[PDB]
């Protein structure tokens, strides 16, 4: 009866974490999965892109991973019944550094979601551009990984340290962590490098690269500005498609 | 004759802090002003863009951080006489980790660096996307902060944080610390945001906006793949005449 844990993760910055964090966990709530999206990044993207930002630590994931506050009483309300969010806290930066030297460290995000495992289909967790701390608790809590792969030349180049580390994660601290697979992400037909990440990625990566490819679309980008996620943005854009296409290719995998 | 520690930061993920320190730094070398670009991120994008890549930590900025290494020793050159690289590796990460039980921990960029200022005209230091003991290392170290600002509505939502951030550092770490200025980059001007983000950034915080805007520009996005700042892969793109544009800037 336990719903699925997925963590959106890539230590490259602005690659489509967090829009496929928010736009993967609302097209889930609108076919009326419960999902919660939890933001553990300290800049609070995936919180704000759907109208929540907290004023100070009260209400927030850094309450769970230091305070012992149990995540139940963290739940955000959005515009979708079926998607509630635990919303991220600048001082994450410094929960980082606190959690150092502390006991348990790298499986305070797990510990904080045992209470809800079996309240949610889904947990999808937003991380910051980073393998640090905050990272590797998502990693550890989550039963696989969702790699967004913005299909441009650094990003492609990261690929490899990231895969490594998922790969240490899996010598010790969550054996179990699956790749859910490669999202290519922020296509651009008109940019030869694009051709080239997809098709080497898909040549070595093979079935765990998603089919859908989410394009480079500007109403991406301007939704978040407004508070919502895309499917209540602009429900017929390219984009929107993408991320109900992502949506549908993992509700299958659950049937 | 000291010269001048730039810091390019901002926490946001992907808004043209390494294509900006590569391409500034290459003009500024072009200039013939000696040009030292340090990569403070364990992604190590600033060292690919000019060819420069390792994993392993020895060469890197990892010594002087946390191994007592003199910075003179891990100069690295590049195709531009006037430009050297101190290069990242991934270890970062884990070099950010063993940082928070070090002595001094948030200078230890500061005093390895700042000497180095008797030999260049501008240090440049690239910093990831965080506010973490890297990105603190480089604000405690530099005699300003240069913040690029992609016209994207979350870059500009981080702002805020990332000022206050850079206040902190001044009363606390680095009383010297000044703003060099914000750069409005990843321009699309026919997207009806990006101007809004540029209106309010020039409302608020007038001359401190740079005039050069950099536009998003299909070259500047390929030239690190060749191993190339976008002066020595395509002087005829409108992306390499920003970069000599805010060189001049600076300049004066
Ligand atoms: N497919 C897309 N088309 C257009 N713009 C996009 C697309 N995906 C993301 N963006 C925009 O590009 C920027 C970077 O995306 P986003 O913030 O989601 O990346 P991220 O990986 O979460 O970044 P960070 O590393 O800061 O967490 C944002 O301003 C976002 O709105
Ligand atoms: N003006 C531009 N036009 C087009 N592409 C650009 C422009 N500036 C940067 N890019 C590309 O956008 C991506 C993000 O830029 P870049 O990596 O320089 O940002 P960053 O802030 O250094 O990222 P990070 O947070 O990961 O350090 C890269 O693939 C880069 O090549
Ligand atoms: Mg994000
Ligand atoms: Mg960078």
């Amino acid at each position: 009866g336990v719903g699925r844990i997925i963590c959106i993760s890539n230590q490259k910055g602005g690659v489509g974490k967090t829009t496929t964090a928010i736009n993967l966990a609302a097209s889930l709530a609108s076919a009326e999965r419960r999902t919660l999206l939890v933001d553990m990044a300290p800049q609070g993207n995936a919180g704000s892109g759907l109208g929540i930002k907290q004023d100070n630590i009260t209400g927030t994931i850094y309450e769970a991973l230091l305070n012992d506050r149990p995540i139940q009483e963290l739940l955000h309300p959005t515009e979708l019944r079926y998607l509630q969010v635990v919303p991220a806290t600048p001082d994450l930066t410094g929960a980082e550094v606190e959690l150092v030297n502390q006991d348990n460290r790298e499986f305070r995000l797990r510990d904080a979601l045992r209470p809800l495992a079996a309240e949610y289909d889904y947990i999808i967790i937003d991380c910051p551009p980073s393998l640090g701390l905050l990272t590797l608790n998502a990693l550890a809590a989550a039963d696989s990984v969702l790699i967004p792969l913005q299909c441009e030349y650094y990003a492609l180049e990261g690929l490899s340290q990231l895969t490594h580390t998922i790969d240490l994660v899996k010598q010790g601290l969550n054996p179990d962590l699956k790749m859910e697979g490669i999202l290519l992400t922020m296509f651009d037909s008109r940019a030869n490098i694009a051709h080239q990440v997809v098709e080497e990625v898909r040549g070595y990566f093979k079935k765990q690269v998603f089919e859908v490819i989410v394009p480079r679309n500007v109403r991406l980008s301007e939704c978040p500005s407004f508070g919502k996620p895309i499917i209540l943005y602009d429900i017929k854009s390219k984009g929107c498609e993408s991320y109900l296409a992502l949506g549908r290719e993992l509700m299958k995998r659950d049937t």
